[PDB]
This record gives structure tokens, C-alpha cells and sequence, in this order.
């Protein structure tokens, strides 16, 4: 057998469930201000890392997976997507005297070592805006995570740092930012030794800290768009470990649960009964969007089938034998009472549905 | 300024909505099948390819994406998922004795040449079944495949390969009478469904993991989902035997698919309401009845303008948007208490209390 490298996570299905729950959230609250989806490649070349991100850097210093292509060219798997977002922006034509107000979630990869919150493969969602400049937008996008907080209901849970690491101009705008927080009672604290571990920010710097601590981490980089190429844009934004989010839920918020796999299990025995199992199954699921409806198969008598519907989470299993078939029945069994009725196949769609919702 | 590697595509925002609006019916249709999703790592040990895939194949010999760590292992961008997904149910436990409907979606990664239908970094959506034999569950899958061509409006343009390559000892001999009961028993079930296919004698797969059930869905770079099954794969792997069965797709293959058959499959504006503000020291009021008015309408795509502008620029903004609606915010409606709301479809603008707001922009959005 061969196993994981060490530091890269399988996300099982039990788990799954739990992380689609939260991303749904997440993208939610992101459609609702009005924030479009990129997508960008994994794989960008090094001197991009080493331009935006910094040389003397841990990042560029030690963490980098950089590899030689088949054409002598270096290629780095991307260690934040920040830096992949600016070239994408600028090779595309998307920044230039124009607004955007996008948000990106994949993988990042660093070479670090292994322990609970840090990780070799770990996921990041993040925001970028570009072409706003006035500590307005910054206050957005405090604002936008401030509401997910609550709508994951870990907001007592996670503290704000800010401080600004630029100066006159630079006091006006963190004020009027500290003045837009106050007037919507963001409680923020100034940290003057908060300057965080990248060297393209300049005024405003934040952090969302739990109590490996930073769950969300962001600030201002007005000058990377003309460092990677492209004409002078202002912009800021933030990313977080979706790891440490989904760890905090779970740990501030035991009962969040996500929705069980299987609704009604289709239970079917007897001589040719398969294919008006599969028929009577693809049926229902025309007439029942959105209910998770699964097909026995393999044979197996009722009672081993009847235990596979609970292994599942099945709430109803709808029963299928030769007699069914000939009479042009379903028998309808609630898993919950043990309460079966035999239905006519053209009324089990209605059954189900007040069996359900 | 640097570009992207060739053949790594950015997928911007215009096009990306039209990907959400694909993938969330994919995953629609696969849970209501009760597949579950599982998400694996994307670099493995270059090993796991070389013994699953096999060595004398396009992929080993000339696609993977292969390089040293720091402690000498060989790493592999992954090229395929398969590989991957029974490595981490021998790993973890989830395959012996047990049965396992998966699903994955994600980038491959394949040093090939740039074309039309290939790229170097691509993304598949697969399914993987585990635990269970006879030509029934892969009839599913089939049924599977065909409902989400249903589902895309993309049924009349997608043929039905399929074959038997029969066991080790038949294709060693060059189908086996096991294999061509299994396989006359899937041709049945397809039939009894109305499934059209093809059995085209001549379709082996490009992987040599696969035995019995070979299949392709083809469009007329034409694959568009690939599969089979491969009971030995587990075992050969290190774990117990184990008899598995799965596809995967190529998710750009279809998103081209559906947009030159389907033409106007057209995806979400990303902002309704635009939320235009001006005048001294608005800003914050706009901003503060804008989280009020998202509390308000749930899922109401809302955008407050930012960093000034003309009331002239400010609608103009609207408009690039796609807003349907603006709600206007000068001195005078933040002393007096109220909100303009502008139907920008027909400039139909009347004064709204904020209290009643909300009210006046669902009547008018839906
Ligand atoms: N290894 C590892 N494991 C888990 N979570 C990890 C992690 N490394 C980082 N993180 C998470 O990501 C956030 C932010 O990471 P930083 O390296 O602190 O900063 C950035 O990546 C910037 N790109 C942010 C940005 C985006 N736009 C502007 N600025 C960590 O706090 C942690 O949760
Ligand atoms: N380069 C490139 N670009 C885009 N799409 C690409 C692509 N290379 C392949 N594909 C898509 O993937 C399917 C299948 O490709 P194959 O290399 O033929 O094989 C497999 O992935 C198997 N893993 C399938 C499987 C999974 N479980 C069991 N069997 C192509 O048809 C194409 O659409």
C-alpha cells in the first residue's frame, strides 16, 4: 500500500458533508454584496512568488514547491493566490480604470511542517477587490466577515487586529477606517506590532483571531498591480483557512449537522425484479426533485437490505418483490414506525412526499 | 509581467457563472442518486501511478508532471483520480467489506499538447462505486450519465460506446463466458431503458486497470465521460479484492458542449440591486442600510457603490452590473428618514420609508 504524503488530507465523505454545509454558507454571503467567482491555475511560474510575495520571506526562503518543467522553465505549485489573481487581472485586462470585486477557494500548497492547524495541502477562500482606494471598501470587507461570523455563529469567538503600516495620509485613512467600524460597532483592537508575513502591504493590515489562531488574514497592497507589470490600481482583500473555519464551527458549534445521504432506499428482491426497481426509482426521482433516493442492488434478502436503508439514514425504504411488480404496487415502509402500506406505483411519488415534507 | 504556463487556463468571471450553473446540476443529479462526495490530495507518490495506471501507457511514458521533494521522494501531480480515490479507501479503511457510491471533482494535471478539447491543467467530475459486481450497478451509472445529458439539453449529441474486455486470461489469450454473461446482462438492462448504444469491438481504454465493462460517451475532442470496471485495482494496490466500477468526465468538454448545443444556457447576473450614495457623510448610512436590507431580502444580490462618483456615474455603474434596481441615498433621505427607490428598467423612481423599503423591492424583483 501506498500512503498520503504526510501533510495532505483526504477529506472523507462523513466530512464532506460538513464542508459543503459551510462553503454554501460562505458563497452565499459572498453573492449577496454583489462578489463575482475567478478561477486560476494551481501552477504559476516562480519568479511570480518571488516578485510579489517577497525574496526574503519564509514563503520564498523555505516553503515554495517549485519543480523544473520539461522546457528548463521553473514552475511553483502557488503558496497563497493573491499574486495568481494580480497576473491573471493584469494579462486578461481586467484591472485597468475598472472596478472588480471578485473571490477565488482551491488549494494552496507550503512545504511546512506538519502540525494541527498547518498543513502541506490546505484551502483558502479569498476576496480581492481592485480600483477602490478610501478605507470604505476596507470597512466592506470587515463587514463581510464580521456576517459570516454570525451566520456560522462563531462570532464570540473570533477577535479583529488591525493597524495600518503605511504618515499623514496613511493617519487619515486608518482613522476614517477605525471611524467606519466604531459606527457599526466592530469591536477592533490596534495592535501596533501587527505587520504581517508578506511583503506587498502597505496601509491597511488585519487579522481575525481565534482563541493555529489566525482563521481569516488580509490588508491593502496598492502597489503589487505595478510590480507584477501592469499600471498603478489600488486594491486589498484577505484569505482563510477554510481548515481552521471548519475546525472552529465543529469545536464552537457541536450541533452542526449536515444533511444525511440517503432519504428513501429502494428495496427490491425476487426473480427479474431489477429492472422495475431501477425504472420505478428513476420514476420517483422525476417526480421528487431533490430527495436522495438509492437503489439496492447486488440482491441481498429484505432483511440485509432493510439494514443497509438504516446504515444509510433512510427514513422510508420503498419495498419491491414479484407480487409488487404483477399487481403494480410499491409497498411503502416508514423506517421510522414501521408503518407499511401498499401503494399503487402512480400514487407513491404523493405518499412519499407527505412521508417526508 | 509574467503569463500563464500554456496549455493553464484562468477561468474569468463571465464564464465562471456559467460553470456554477453546470456544475450545481451535476451535483443536483448525483445526490439524488445518494452518492457521497469525497475530496483527495492533488500531489501523490509517483508510484501509485507508475503501478495503477501502468508503465508501457501515454500517461507514465509521457503526461505525468513528476519532481523531487525535499527528502528525495518522487512526487506526481495527479493525471486521473482513480488511482488516488482507492488509495485513500485502502488507506482509510472505507473499502473492505463495504460499499462506497463517491464522487469527486477536481484538476487533473497532463503534460500534453494544447488543443482544443486538451489542456494541461483540467478538471473532471468521476464516480467511483465500490463493493458491488454484477452489470446492474453499472447500468446505473449509465442511467446516471444519461439523466444529467437530460438535465443540460444535450441528449441528441452524445453516443453510447460500449465493449467487454473480458479478463486477464482472455485478453492474454488474444470473451470469456463469465464476461459475456456480465456483459449480455448489462446490454439487457440498457435496452429494457431505452438507452441507445453501440458496441464497438475495437474500444480499449487508454488505463490497464480496467476488465470487463468498457465505455465512452463520445460527442461529434469527442470523449466526453470514459469509464469501466476495475476489480483487481484495490487489490493491486494493497488492499483486499474488491470489485469497483466508475467514469469520470471532463468538465470543459461539457461546458463547451452545452453552450454550442445549448446556445443560450445562459447563467445569473451577479448583482440586482445597486445601492448608489452620495452626498457628505453618507457613506456610512448606505452601508448601514445595506447589511439592514441583506438581513431583509436573503440571497438578494446587493452592491453598495464605493469611493464616490456622480449620481450620473453611480447609475452608469448600475447598469454595468446588471441591476435591476437602484435605491438612491443623498443628504436629504438620510434626514429624513427615507430611501429612493429607481426602477432602472423603467426610471419609475418614488421615495420609500427605509422601514418599508425592503416591501417595495420584492414586489418589484419577484
Ligand atoms: N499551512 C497552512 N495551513 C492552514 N492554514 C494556513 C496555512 N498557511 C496559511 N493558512 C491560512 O491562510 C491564512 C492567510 O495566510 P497568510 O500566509 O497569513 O496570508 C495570505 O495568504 C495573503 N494572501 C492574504 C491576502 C489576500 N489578499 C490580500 N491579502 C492564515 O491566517 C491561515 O488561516
Ligand atoms: N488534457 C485534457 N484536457 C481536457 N479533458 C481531458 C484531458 N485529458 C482527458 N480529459 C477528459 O477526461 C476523460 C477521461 O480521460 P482518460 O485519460 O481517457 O481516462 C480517465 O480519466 C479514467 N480515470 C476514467 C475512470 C475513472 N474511474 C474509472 N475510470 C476524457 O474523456 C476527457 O473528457
Amino acid at each position: 500500500n501506498i500512503q498520503a504524503i504526510r501533510g495532505m488530507n483526504d477529506y472523507l465523505p462523513g466530512e464532506t458533508a460538513i464542508w459543503q454545509r459551510i462553503e454554501g454558507t460562505l458563497k452565499n454571503v459572498l453573492g449577496s454584496y454583489g462578489y463575482s467567482e475567478i478561477r486560476l491555475p494551481i501552477v504559476e511560474q516562480t519568479p511570480l512568488f518571488k516578485r510579489a510575495i517577497g525574496e526574503v520571506t519564509d514563503v520564498v526562503e523555505k516553503e515554495m514547491y517549485t519543480f523544473e518543467d520539461r522546457n528548463g522553465d521553473s514552475l511553483t505549485l502557488r503558496p497563497e493566490g493573491t499574486a495568481g489573481c494580480v497576473r491573471a487581472g493584469i494579462e486578461h485586462g481586467l484591472l485597468y480604470n475598472q472596478e472588480q470585486r471578485l473571490w477565488y477557494i482551491g488549494p494552496m500548497f507550503r512545504h511546512e511542517r506538519p502540525q494541527k492547524g498547518r498543513y502541506r495541502q490546505f484551502h483558502q477562500l479569498g476576496c480581492e477587490v481592485f480600483g477602490l482606494q478610501g478605507p470604505d471598501i476596507d470597512a466592506e470587507l470587515i463587514m463581510l466577515t464580521a456576517r459570516w461570523w454570525r451566520a456560522l455563529g462563531i462570532s464570540e469567538h473570533v477577535t479583529l487586529e488591525l493597524n495600518s503600516i503605511g504618515d499623514e495620509e496613511s493617519r487619515e485613512h486608518f482613522a476614517g477606517l477605525c471611524k467606519l467600524l466604531e459606527s457599526a460597532g466592530i469591536a477592533y483592537t490596534v495592535n501596533q506590532r501587527l505587520v504581517r508575513g508578506l511583503d506587498y502591504y502597505n496601509r491597511t493590515v488585519f487579522e481575525w483571531v481565534t482563541n493555529q489562531g489566525t482563521v481569516c488574514a488580509g490588508g491593502r497592497y496598492d502597489g503589487l498591480v505595478e510590480q507584477l507589470g501592469g499600471r498603478a490600481t489600488p486594491a486589498v482583500g484577505f484569505a482563510m483557512g477554510l481548515e481552521r473555519l471548519v475546525l472552529l464551527v465543529q469545536a464552537v458549534n457541536p450541533e452542526f449537522k449536515a444533511d444525511p445521504v440517503v432519504d428513501i432506499y429502494l428495496v427490491a428482491s425476487g426473480a427479474d425484479t431489477q429492472s422495475a426497481a431501477m425504472a420505478l426509482a428513476e420514476r420517483l426521482r422525476d417526480e421528487l426533485p431533490g430527495v436522495k433516493l438509492m437503489t439496492n442492488h447486488g440482491g441481498g434478502n429484505f432483511k440485509k437490505q432493510f439494514a443497509r436503508a438504516d446504515k444509510w439514514g433512510a427514513r422510508v425504504a420503498v419495498v419491491l418483490g414479484e407480487s409488487e411488480v404483477a399487481n403494480g404496487t410499491a409497498v411503502v415502509k416508514d423506517l421510522r414506525s414501521g408503518e407499511q402500506t401498499a401503494v399503487a406505483q402512480d400514487s407513491v411519488a404523493a405518499h412519499l412526499r407527505t412521508l417526508l415534507g
